[PDB]
């Protein structure tokens, strides 16, 4: 009936959880480490999401899960959905002809491409929550 319970260590924002990680991660670094605990690099799908994941950001850039896909010729997040609500930086996306290819979180909460290869200190996971039972 209600979804809010999440494991220790993430943090609930309606139906879903969310870990904050910190450490020194290449994208596809932070994709596996994502995996490695039950969840996917975090997608963002409305401005309310967004909000929260900007109150908890880290300052210096965090990895999200968005990347350029050169067979489908856009940026598709990890669990396969399309880019409907965004968040880019003014001027961005600048770097898809020029081989940056994933997509960061500033420390506002805005969004731009990198070098996938970029070391940041930190990425979001995300997950479903759990509910409460009969």
């Amino acid at each position: 009936f209600v979804c809010n319970t999440c494991p220790e260590k993430w943090i609930n924002f309606q139906r879903k959880c969310y870990y904050f990680g910190k450490g020194t991660k290449q994208w596809v670094h932070a994709r596996y480490a994502c995996d490695d605990m039950e969840g996917q690099l975090v997608s963002i799908h409305s401005p309310e999401e967004q909000d929260f994941l900007t109150k908890h950001a880290s300052h210096t850039g965090s990895w999200i899960g968005l990347r350029d896909l050169d067979l489908e010729g856009e940026f598709i997040w990890v669990d396969g959905s399309h880019v409907d609500y965004s968040n880019w930086a003014p001027g961005e996306p600048n770097n898809r002809s020029q081989g940056e290819d994933c997509v960061m979180m500033r420390g506002s909460g805005r969004w731009n491409d990198a070098f996938c290869d970029r070391k940041l200190g930190a990425w979001v996971c995300d997950r479903l929550a759990t509910c409460t039972p009969p």
